[PDB]
Order: structure tokens, then sequence, then C-alpha cells
């Protein structure tokens, strides 16, 4: 969907979550929602990155109706009053298939096809884009946690491709965070440059994480400075595409990384 | 003076030109000088850089009076109200001398002793530390722009030398916006760390420059995040000190890109 190399792409996040609005009840939260997604493509994201369940670290999982009805009234909005390319943010195949028949471009697993096995047919059928996540439960590593990672990856690829997805649809993400403590998060941030071997698009999160709060012991928010650090090193390695809370300033950011080292 | 290889240390720029104040009369521009650097101390400064003439293009050039009037009381209250190293932005050596004597720490010269043939000499006198930058007269270099650099830094450390100062009280800058256009500029961003090959610590400056302001055509104080972006390069190539207007924002990136690459 984007041209990539030319440029580093940024994905705004949209949760819409009850925990995410300041009423959780209020029935306007359908045009908050939406009026934050107009901000974020008015300050330049390229994709909104749309979730109805949290995969911060203890949040409570949401079964896939109630998923559903947050999403699918923000996907319809979106999709007639924004000309923005959407992704949904689920690991469940049912939610991933309602999302894509009203027209959401990208599939964004946390589980990299791993929590759902309809999930690879649901893609392929739709032929839709893929964010395969590497992600597992605990932080135990028995090879070099980039050697596994890319295993993870491997065994994910070749799921999509029994299910005829396209390998052009494909991009890959470490997942920092997930399945990993504080010195494993550095370590992969430090070689995130082997996974170009793979082939495939990138893309990176690390926008407010602990992993950031850890260095800067500030309140989420306040990471800003530590997420543009992430955003700009992972630029040079090879990220395609940064998935972030404050979509000006990690644009700033990519606009003057990608010009001192894209052709 | 500074541990390096242990972290990223930040320099807070102070010019105390009369452009720089709101009233360039003003007898309280001393204690507004004064508070400037209190604030990027406080804000996590490791060096203060002093100046009293701009090298900002087109300033205008300064009699080394007229400069010593403007820095010689900064000095004294910065020594006498602040525990802080002070670096004195002159290439004049009676203004380095001065300064020096009056407890400075470091001369940062932007001709990189080539405009005042005392220079070499005063440091070697008072055992001072020196940040030889990169510099010349417009835009040409007949050699790869990286070997003239290195070329440029290795006749300069011998005129240090032949004056006495210790190898260990140098500090190389490649000079960002001086005898450079963009795409040369951006070449020595993108090249910076085969300057790691002459062993000397490194110090950068980009904050607010032109360089900058071409990929991001905002005003100077609204192009913090390219800074920010080529504060966490310049670390990753190998940077020791970064030379910024903003102190906390910098230092904050800074942090965070020497938890994943120093050790
Ligand atoms: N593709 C993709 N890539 C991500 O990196 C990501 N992160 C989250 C949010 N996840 C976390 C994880 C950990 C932490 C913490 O340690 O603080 C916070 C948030 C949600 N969707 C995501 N999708
Ligand atoms: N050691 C050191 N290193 C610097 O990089 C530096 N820069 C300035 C300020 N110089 C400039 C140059 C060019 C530009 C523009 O193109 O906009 C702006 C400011 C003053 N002292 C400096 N000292």
């Amino acid at each position: 969907m984007f041209d990539y190399g030319k440029r580093t792409y940024i994905m705004g996040i949209l949760n819409v979550t009850p925990d995410s609005f300041s009423d959780g009840g209020d029935f306007n939260n359908l045009d908050i929602a939406i009026q934050h997604a107009k901000d974020m493509v008015d300050q330049g994201a390229d994709i909104i990155d749309l979730g109805g369940e949290s995969t911060r670290p203890g949040h409570s999982y949401v079964d896939s109706d109630e998923e559903l009805r947050r999403v699918i009234p923000v996907i319809k909005k979106l999709k007639q009053e924004l000309d923005i390319p959407i992704s949904i943010d689920t690991y469940k195949a049912d939610v991933a298939e309602e999302a894509l028949k009203l027209g959401v471009t990208m599939v964004n697993d946390v589980w990299g096809l791993r929590k759902d096995k309809n999930m690879a047919s649901v893609i392929g059928k739709y032929d839709a884009e893929v964010c395969i996540m590497h992600n597992q439960d605990g932080t135990n590593y028995d090879k070099d946690i980039m050697e596994s990672i890319k295993d993870f990856f491997k065994v994910s690829i070749e799921m999509a491709m029994s299910c005829g997805v396209k390998k052009e649809k494909i991009v890959l993400d470490p997942g920092v965070g997930f399945g990993k403590d504080f010195e494993q998060n550095i370590e992969v941030l430090r070689r995130l440059n082997e996974l170009k071997d793979l082939g495939y698009p990138i893309l990176l999160g690390t926008s407010r994480k602990s992993v950031i709060g850890k260095v800067l012991p500030v309140e989420p928010k306040k990471r800003l400075e530590g997420t543009i650090a992430t955003t700009v090193l992972g630029i040079r390695d090879g990220v395609d595409i940064v998935r972030v809370h404050d979509v000006y300033e990690n644009l700033m950011a990519a606009r003057m990384t990608d010009a001192i080292y894209r052709k």
C-alpha cells in the first residue's frame, strides 16, 4: 500500500476502549474518536491503527462482539469522513473479518497469526495487508533473542502463505514490550537492523512504553523524546512504519532522518 | 574534564550579544543571562558555551574589547553563582586569554585555531581544553569532504601540540553549517562516524540550523525534533557532546540513546 523505501510512514494510534475516553458512557465518544483521527491526519498520519481491545499490559480481554461494537461505528465514520487507510489492531479473526468487509486495509495482529487459527485465511480471503508482530508469554529465550524472533516470523510467514497471502502484503514488527524485559527490549532495538535480512517492511512501536519509562522515569505522555529517539534509530535500522501517539513530532524527526539516510 | 564514553554530555548555549536580549541596553541583561544559565543547569546542562560574538551567518564581527565587555561580567557571575564548567565561544586569542584567567574551562574555537596565530599558545599556556571545529569560507572541496575535514583536524592538532597542548585536552567538531551547503552538511552527518578513527572526543552542533530548516521549513525554535534527530544519530555515530539551545529535550533523547548503545 505504501511506497516502501521512499520515506518513513506514520501510523497514528486510535484506542476506543472505555478507559480511552473522559466519559466511557458518553454517546459522543464516537465523535470524539473521529475528531482525534482527523487531528492525526492533519498532523500527517499515513494510516490509523484502531483498536477496541487494549494490548497494553494488564488491560482486560474483550470478547469479539464487544470489540466489534466499539470499532464498527468508528470504521464506518472514518471511511465516509476521512480519506485515510485504516489498520485494525486485533488478534481475533472474526473482528478482522468484519473490519475488512467494511474496507479496513491492514490487520495489525499482536500475536502474529498465532492466537486465532482463522486469522491467516481471513487475511488471504480479503487480500489484506497484515502486520505480523512477534509476541510470547514471559521473557524466556533458549536461543539468541533475534534468532527466536526471526524463527517466529518464518513460521508466521509460512502460515500466511499456506492461506494464499501474498508476500508483498506482509509487514513484520519485533514487538517491543511483548514477551521481553528491559534488557531484551534494549537489545532488540540495538540489533533491529538484523531484521532487514528477511526482506520485509518493518513496523516499530515504542511510543510511551515502559522500556522508555525505565530510562526516563516520567509519566507516559512525557516520554516523547525517548520515543523520538527510537523512531530515529529505527529508521536508520530499516524501519518503514512507526506506530506513535504523537504524530506531528515523530513525523518531523522522521523527515530529518529520512533526509540523512534515504536516497 | 568529562568522563568520555560514560554518557553523552550536554553543552547549553548562552549568547550575550545585544540581539540576544529583548532590550539590548537594559542593565538587567547580565541578570537575565545568569537566570538563563541557571535554567539550563537545572535542565541538566554539563557545560555552558558563552559567546559575545555570534558566529551565526550574517551576524557582524565584534572587536575583542567589545566581546570581553559582554562576556567578562557573565563569567564572573557564573563562577560565583553556579557550579558549572564554562566554555568560551571565541576564535580570538585575547578574548580566550581573559576568559581563561577568570576560570573558564574550555575554548570553543569555530576556526579551529586558524584565525588567531596566538590561540594555540594561549590554550597551552592555561592548560585549557579546546574544541577544534572545522570551518572554511565557501563550499568548495577538491577532495572527499570527510578527507578534507580530517586533514584540517590533523594540521590544527599539530599546531596545538607544537604549543604544548596535551592530546587529552582536544575535542573535535565537524562544523555543521560552516563552509558547507545543505548536501555537504547532510553528507557529513551521514558519515560522522568516520571521525571516530582520529581517536578524539567529538562535539556536534546542529541546533536550529538552516540544514534542519531546509527539511523542516518552520521557524528556528520549531526545528527541535530535527535537532533531536541529529543528537540521536550523532551519539550513535560516536558524538560525546552536543551543543544545543534546548537542554532538557536533548538530554532526555540522549539518555534514551545512551541506554541503547553505551555499555
Ligand atoms: N504492531 C504493533 N506494534 C506494537 O509495538 C504495538 N504496541 C501496542 C501497545 N503495547 C504495549 C506493550 C508494552 C507496553 C509497556 O511495556 O509499557 C505498552 C504498550 C499495541 N499494538 C501494537 N501493534
Ligand atoms: N563547537 C561549535 N560547534 C558548532 O556547530 C557551533 N555553531 C554555532 C552557530 N553557527 C551556526 C552556523 C550555521 C547556521 C545555519 O546554517 O543556520 C546557524 C548557526 C556557534 N558555535 C559553535 N560551536
